[PDB]
């Protein structure tokens, strides 16, 4: 994802942000965390 | 993962940094992301 992205997972409600981009998915909970 | 951790794919290098914790294990690249 891009840097300053803020990407949560559905299921536990854990909330992220890039720091650093990098093209791999960010998976928890089994699911794609999803872009905010 | 808690707030305010960060986290670091070894594959693809994305970083992310915990904004609400979540008890899921972030994932990138299919591997668990390390705690830096
Ligand atoms: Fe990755
Ligand atoms: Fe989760």
């Amino acid at each position: 994802a891009n840097e300053g992205d803020v990407y949560k997972c559905e299921l536990c409600g854990q909330v992220v942000k890039v720091l650093e981009e990098g093209g791999g998915t960010l998976v928890c909970c089994g699911e794609d965390m999803v872009k905010q």
